[PDB]
């Protein structure tokens, strides 16, 4: 294609996006117009594209690319976006630090989808001058790395917002047994309010971020239960948590003001607005921040509406944070993400929300692909720009080169048949993998025939998708292997429970001789595939935790084989592990009558023994 | 030997102890006499043994056995014990649950040494009716198991004291995400004071123990910082921790009273005695318990004396708990144990202490042999009965069949040359083993030539001891393997740091091709040996955590080899792990100027990444 009206900046962006767009030999003219977000109009090889915000050029060109692929000559498209700002926040704090190549790829995709803003969540994973332990061995970003990411987003007229922590959720930092870190602590993952060395640290955070162009930052500042109750209590006695939060927030805002930053934060601290001089304190501080209402779970518009109404009692500056579900193990939940997005979008529109942030957390090790939730991201963009999903497949094909319904199957290891679609966090991908074989703590939450058949079918389906997934094949290969592994692991685990119960030493010998070596090899092969996926997407730091978890699983599989062999041979009279009555693992979904559950802490899945505690 | 004056009970005990005692063809007559603890007198094949307490018969016979082996015909021995009760407490809560065969062996040894009492520390590792999650998959003792252990001790006229927890340190139990467990929690490892379901649980504890003959129990009741500050605070608001401790202790004592128990507990809660109506509360509760002053660390009598003086301001019923150091990894510290015992014994005698408890904790996984501290146990017995160590070797030979100085070398993996002897917890046995190879977090605390040479020498020494250690050979074989492993691991880890620094790809290739496979095999072999040791001593439950830790280490060793291979081949341009500046791990011994340190949490040694946190 050729263009009239481009800046040199837009020219360079279109060179970068050439591989996504399939415009062919057409002529496009550009206009800037505030009347509607995007307009694309033309026929017979000549089209005019208009955009309100500069970044919207790239979604407009994706819309044109799609309309022409669908066989249109005549094009007449107009979109009015619901949200002035639409952001994606990737988690870089849960061991997976997005590498620069992958950050650049994500920015390109987000540009084509229509996002205005890219965000990275970094607890301790950026460098601070004079804090050598902050981000130590974590793959922390350097200033130059953050600048490179910010500048790449700016190349597409997209903004950048760092999401940091100024009070709590600094667990990887506060673990270091050095005076200059320990003196900063209250208790658990929480920094010490009122400590001047803590305000020195926080000033360091802002000094790092001041090297960027952006002057918008998310400071966190959610309200942890133990704030004020550790070393704070020992130094000062008991204080109202809300008063401490106020004192701390004022200090943080005074620092942000010094460096020219405007702060966003979670709204939780202000729920009380929705002692005399403390209410006054909250009321003054609320004027200085943008509040973000976060909700990843609710299945009905009206539930969101009630919360928006309550927030608007105290401020009109309320942003919304929704969820692209990628924090429940190795496998995302784009399906659940879609369900909640549909409802949240209704509520955000009704309550005149101007900014939506889609969050991509990575809870407990960052085991899910950084690109696992592209479908959810497209869904939110379609909802924002069109208020429907009628063109989600056509637009997704531009964004990714793949079929949307194929990509949605990435979820399969979580999609057990007949689960209610509105229940979140159900993650057998993860807990079926990591549970022990001899002492399977999740065994009563598994349907050993039904679930096994689901995983086996899923592996076959994903094997076929991977062959047509191009540069994303690697993520589907990981999922195909996982599903195959889960099916065999269930067969063996449940098979041992039954053969042992019935004293069937012959079936146990078959398992020991044939199935165990197969399982062991499949786990080794899975670790190798996962390692390829990790290294494509993330810095090397953090893969070590997954090495530990997989290494341990492998050794436990070897133990199970050896213990069974000794029982079969007569070297031992019984396998005491297999004599124990198994109980439910948790009751999270007992009230809903489910067999599956949510279990999202590796150390609790893998063993009942102590492993972190003293 | 033949005997006049034995009961049928003593006859049966002497049959059990026959293999330890080497009395030959002599004649022994017994007398009970309160004038002195033990007297052994005779000549020319005819001896009279007198004892004050029945269990002291067995030490008296060990003294005779030793005197006759030393070549004496004429024997004239008299001992006046300093302590009416001398106890050993084994830890059964840190994943290692002593098996019944090993409990019986330990009781026999303790009988010969002169201990009056055997104790087991069980947080959650006993069965409670109607609490199926309490001790679930932990190897909890059944009532019949505890009875069998108690009855075996009674067979030697020894007492049994269960050591339980009635408030805090129930971390393995409170982890279960089931309403009927979660409703019992305050925060972290602490039960909820004032909750009637918690008093139902505690009554269950006593109902279990009431099946025993003993009516002496250690209830724990140390004073954790967060008592009252979790769900308690949410339900009730902020309360003085001392008042809550009083309220809870009264409830626990009322339950104990119902079942006929007399309670011992740590003295900490009462330090304040050493608001008006709260002081009164403490003063009334102190009359109902025996207080135990615990101290495992102090290197001078006068330090203990000061604490005894302070305790005696509030009660004359003060017991002392000393330490047999076996909670710092895979290797004990009998040497340090001896240093502190000498001083503590002086202070206990000066302050007229009647009961000494020697504790054998197993912090963070129970990795040290249950029989690792026999030397420390003999030391305390000699100090108690003779006030010196002049006969420690002679008496130890009866107790164990081995040389005391040989057995003391079990400590070698902690005995780095030139460490100050009065500094506790220095545990390179553990942190040199578990640190990573690519990201060695403890590297600055290692002297790479000096320490390597120490470990290599130690492996040789222990290899020779193991050949003459009889039925204890297995514990020395574990130590010989560990020391050899540590030496090679240092060579490789430090060798990589230097070869990479200097760009020496050839030396890295040698390491990758030869040394890495050797190390990997040595770790596999060590895990196999450790597993043999574990299964000799403990129930199977809990070995799983060590499988996880070793499995992870193995996988990290494989990663290190693979990453180096890719660097050598040119598949990658650098190994980012090896480009990071290493920092001190901790500053625990910075003020003493040490290079080595204490590091006793596996999850912090093995990785800087998150592994337990969300």
């Amino acid at each position: 294609a050729t263009f009239l009206g481009l800046s040199s900046k837009q020219e360079k962006a279109l060179v970068r996006l050439d591989k996504y767009l399939n415009l062919g030999e057409i002529a496009v003219s550009l206009v800037t117009d505030s009347a509607t977000s995007i307009k694309v109009e033309g026929r017979q090889g000549y089209y005019q594209v208009s955009y309100k915000q500069p970044h919207q050029l790239y979604r407009a060109l994706a819309l044109l690319s799609a309309a022409l692929r669908s066989g249109q000559d005549e094009v007449q498209i107009e979109e009015e976006a619901a949200y002035e700002d639409l952001a994606y926040m990737a988690d870089c704090s849960r061991n997976a630090v997005l590498n620069l190549s992958s950050a650049k790829k994500m920015i390109e995709v987000l540009a084509l989808m229509g996002y205005s803003t890219f965000e990275l969540y970094m607890e301790d994973t950026y460098e601070i001058e004079n804090q050598p332990y902050f981000g130590y061995f974590r793959g922390r970003y350097t200033v130059a790395e953050l600048q490179e990411i910010e500048d790449y987003a700016a190349d597409f007229d997209m903004s950048f917002v760092p999401c940091i922590q100024t009070l709590a959720h600094l667990s990887a930092f506060v673990k270091w047994g050095i005076k200059e870190v320990q003196e900063l602590r209250d208790v658990e993952d929480i920094l010490l309010i009122g400590e001047e060395k803590v305000y020195d640290l926080i000033e360091g955070m802002f000094q790092t971020m001041a090297h960027l162009h952006t002057r918008k930052i998310n400071i966190g500042m959610d309200e942890a239960h133990l704030v004020g109750l550790g070393r704070y209590l020992i130094k000062h006695g008991f204080q109202n948590r809300s008063l401490l939060m106020c004192q701390h927030l004022e200090r943080v805002l005074d620092i942000a003001d010094k460096y020219g930053f405007n702060c966003q934060m979670w709204s939780d601290m202000f729920f009380k607005l929705m002692p005399e001089e403390t209410r006054v304190y909250l009321d003054r501080l609320k004027e200085r921040v943008t509040l973000v209402y976060w909700d990843y779970y609710q299945d009905s518009e009206e539930k969101y509406n009630r919360n928006f109404q309550n927030h608007h009692k105290i401020s009109q500056d309320i942003a919304f944070a929704g969820g692209a579900w990628k924090w429940i193990g190795f496998t995302p939940h784009n399906h659940f993400s879609r369900l909640v997005a549909i409802e949240a979008n209704k509520a955000c529109r009704k309550n005149q929300v101007k900014e939506v942030i889609v969050t991509g957390w990575g809870d407990n090790g960052g085991e899910t692909s950084q690109f696992s939730v592209l479908p959810a991201l497209q869904i939110w963009a379609e909802l924002a720009y069109r208020n429907d999903l009628k063109k989600v497949s056509e637009h997704f094909l531009v964004s990714t080169g793949l079929d949307f319904d194929d990509f949605m199957k990435i979820d399969l290891a979580n999609l057990l048949p007949d689960l209610p679609d509105n229940l979140s966090g159900i993650n057998p991908n993860r807990y079926v993998l990591y549970q022990d074989v001899l002492c399977p703590l999740l065994e009563q939450h598994i349907r050993p025939e039904k679930d096994k058949q689901h995983f086996a079918s899923s592996a076959q389906q994903l094997g076929e998708i991977s062959k047509r997934a191009g540069e994303y094949a690697y993520i589907f290969e990981t999922q195909a292997q996982l599903n195959a592994l889960l099916a065999l692991k269930i067969s063996i685990t449940s098979g041992i429970q039954k053969a042992y119960r019935n004293g069937d030493k012959e079936h146990l010998s078959a398992l020991a001789e044939k199935d165990f070596p197969q399982l062991y090899q499949m786990v080794e092969d899975f670790s190798d595939q996962f390692s390829r996926q990790w290294q494509q997407e993330n810095k090397i730091f953090g893969l070590d935790t997954i090495d530990i978890r997989f290494g341990g699983l492998l050794k436990r599989i070897k133990r199970a084989q050896e213990r069974l062999e000794q029982f079969i041979s007569g070297q031992i009279d019984c396998v005491e592990e297999l004599e124990q009555e198994i109980l439910p693992f948790n009751d999270f979904y007992k009230d809903q009558g489910l067999t599956a559950t949510t279990a999202n802490q590796w150390h609790l899945i893998a063993t009942a023994s102590t492993i972190y505690t003293t």
